DNA sequence: AGGTAAACGT
DNA sequence: AACGGTATTACCT
């Protein structure tokens, strides 16, 4: 019944914290605005993104990279809000990863139709640390597979406040998001946000 | 050697 | 529309 070895879903874990989380997303984006990044191959992603914390995930021509500087503003990413950090630590603890210290939070925003094709999170040098993923606003279908792209997928609806954590044996599993269905949510109005916490540095 | 980008047709 | 090809290569370090 558990998501996978080392992996768990904490349904509605972030429900009570969500209004403050969303105020702080708005604050982060007021400094480093959401933008749709362009892949190395030249395609614009459907998800709009920004980052907070000491390191931010970015693409550039040469690949994927963590950087301490937002290439759009040329200034450091905004500091990680304490609300984000406190929620992360509680969720990580509840999921069995009490020692997790993220230094990076990638904020994804899904408009209707936006998706994330199956991928692995492998840009982090220390793969001992888990990923903590917090869903806010409109629901989305999350794909969670195995070590190989063709391993069979579990498909789970992720609703507002749901937190998923993966690590250990499932750290490098393929995962993704199916094209967002249009809808209404009273706190985000017409979108989904996802916060993805990582330990990106050493 | 090995790391690793990947987001159209059936 | 769920599944899988593509990187079965071309380039870095
Ligand atoms: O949006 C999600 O639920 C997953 C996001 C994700 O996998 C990523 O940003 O790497
Ligand atoms: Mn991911």
């Amino acid at each position: 019944e558990p998501l996978a070895a080392g992996a768990v879903i904490l349904r509605r874990f972030a429900f009570n914290a969500a209004e403050q989380l969303i105020r702080d997303i708005n604050d982060v984006a007021s400094q480093s605005p959401f933008r749709q990044m362009v892949t190395p191959g030249g395609y614009t992603m459907s998800v709009a993104m920004t980052n907070c914390g000491h390191l931010g995930w970015t693409t550039h021509r040469q690949g994927y990279l963590y950087s301490p500087i937002d290439p759009q503003t040329n200034k450091p990413w905004p500091a990680m809000p304490q609300s984000f950090h406190n929620l992360c630590q509680r969720a990580a603890t509840a999921a069995g990863y009490p020692d997790f210290q993220p230094d990076a939070c990638l904020i994804n925003r899904y408009a209707p139709g936006a998706k994330l094709c199956l991928h692995q999170d492998k840009d982090e040098p220390d793969l001992r640390a888990p990923i903590v993923s917090v869903s806010l606003g409109l629901p989305a279908i999350f794909q969670f597979g195995g070590l190989k792209r063709n391993d069979p997928l579990k498909r789970l609806l992720l609703e507002h406040g749901d937190v998923v954590v993966w690590g250990g044996e499932s750290r490098l599993f393929y995962h993704g998001i199916q094209p967002l269905k249009a809808g209404f949510h009273p706190l985000t109005i017409d979108c989904r946000y996802n916060l993805t916490f990582r330990q990106a540095g050493k």
